[PDB]
């Protein structure tokens, strides 16, 4: 019994092309859904303004650093549809509680975080007491809502890299004091909780779960995994966003191998690697898949072959299934295939596929069956816990995580 895991994006139902809710989630080929994201009551000045608006809202009455929900729009009040459980609110969580009672064995956990909340676990790093507060508030918020199995955090990332603390940046990177204050809190931080959890299955006598994501390179190594691991159930590997329209460096994003021909070397191989060699068990790690794509315009010096380690574009692409530079997996199906003059390509050395437009001079990096398979298998050779996917509305079929259940669980 493997991880299979998929998260599950609170605003893509907002999305009339796919308004995905929980009931469309394919529950009986995960073993694990993933809310994402709640946060807590702290600074969240690097998301947006709907963002902080929403989170100054729930910090009235509250202490500092108590664990939200933040849009309860989604999660409570809007009307997904009846449902055969009793509960006092309706939102994405009145169809978890339902899902959990159609399917017992299914593990639903919240995700604290995520890009663009990840902001106030840098401020509540610095004090004992803001961590002891969420991480009381926390399990008190799964307690309420007892269909969750634990907690997830996705804090993005300790010692820094976020969106708030690039290390490129002059007056955003973090000091060394910092880096190290902020490795010796995530520890302490996954204590409390997990001692927090304990608690809770001695009142239940259910069993929880405490995970994390981990970022890969750099960004693996700002915890202390020797000492934060026995504390943990599993490590949710990032291995994707390697490239994007962030940067005119053109490539694959989330490459399972990484080959002579990656952008600096990268692939998920290699990073799972690393995150091993600094302490993860094997058995506790999850790669991850992708259910969107990324790309860019004005792709140079390119007719179609193999993505080389020099490939650059103009820029980004200014287009995407919302925001500008990512495709979610339907999109890339409909709208950027053979009849829209995309090619698709896969990279056999690298498991990965692309789309390339040469009449356009548009590629695209993205994850499909192929690769999902890939991953799966090598993750079952490397002795992994499982696969992962960020995020499930991007395969509105199903078909995808059909392989991830069919690949990883056999
Ligand atoms: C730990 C870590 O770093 N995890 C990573 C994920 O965070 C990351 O995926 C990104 O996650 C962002 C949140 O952290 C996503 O931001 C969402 O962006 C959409 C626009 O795409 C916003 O949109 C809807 O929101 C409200 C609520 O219903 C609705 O009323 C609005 O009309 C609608 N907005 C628009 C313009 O459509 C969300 O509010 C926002 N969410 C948050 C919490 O800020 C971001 O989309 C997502 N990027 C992806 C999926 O590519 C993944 C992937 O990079 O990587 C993990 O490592």
């Amino acid at each position: 019994q493997k991880v299979v895991a998929g998260y599950f994006a609170d605003w893509q139902y907002a999305n009339a092309e796919n308004p995905y809710t929980v009931k469309d989630i394919p529950a009986d080929k995960l073993t694990h859904v993933i809310y994402a994201f709640l946060s807590m009551c702290g600074p969240h000045t690097g998301a947006s303004e709907t963002v902080q608006n929403l989170v100054a809202k729930q910090c009235e009455g509250k202490d500092p650093y108590t664990a939200i929900i933040v849009d309860t729009e989604a999660a409570l009040e809007k009307n997904f549809g009846a449902v055969s459980v009793n509960v006092p609110y309706k939102g994405h969580f009145a169809q978890l509680a339902e899902m959990k009672k159609q399917h017992p064995d299914l593990k639903i956990l919240p995700s604290f975080g995520g890009w663009t909340m990840s902001e106030p676990f840098h401020a509540m790093a610095k004090n004992k007491q803001a961590m002891d507060q969420f991480s009381k508030s926390a399990v008190e918020l799964i307690a309420q809502y007892d269909f969750f199995d634990g907690i997830d955090l996705d804090w993005a990332y300790p010692g820094g890299g976020g969106l708030t603390t690039s290390p490129w940046n002059p007056d955003t990177k973090l000091s060394d004091e910092q880096k190290a204050s902020e490795r010796e809190a995530f520890t302490y931080l996954v204590k409390t909780m997990r001692a927090e959890l304990d608690e809770l299955t001695n009142q239940t006598k259910r069993e929880y779960e405490l995970s994390t994501a981990v970022g890969v390179g750099p960004k693996a190594a700002g915890i202390d995994w020797k000492a934060a691991e026995p504390y943990l159930t599993n490590m949710f590997a990032m291995t994707y966003d390697f490239l994007g329209g962030w940067g005119q460096q053109t490539g694959h994003t989330t490459n399972l191998h990484a080959t002579e021909r990656s952008w600096w070397g990268m692939g998920a191989d290699v990073f799972i690697n690393q995150m091993i060699e600094l302490g993860i068990p094997s058995e506790k790690l999850v790669i991850g898949a992708a259910f969107y794509g990324r790309g860019w315009q004005g792709t140079k010096d390119f007719s179609g072959g193999l993505p080389t380690q020099d490939l650059v574009s103009e820029q980004g692409a200014q287009f995407g299934t919302g925001e500008n530079g990512y495709f979610m997996f339907w999109d890339l199906v409909k709208n950027y295939g053979a009849k829209q003059g995309y090619e698709y390509k896969y990279d056999e050395q690298s498991q990965a596929p692309y789309l390339w437009n040469p009449e356009k001079k548009v590629f695209i990096s993205y994850e499909d069956q192929r690769s999902i398979k890939a991953k799966a298998n090598w993750a079952k050779q490397a002795n992994l816990g499982g696969i992962f996917t960020w995020e499930l509305s991007g395969d509105p079929k199903g078909e995808l995580v059909e392989v991830m259940y069919q690949e990883m669980q056999k």
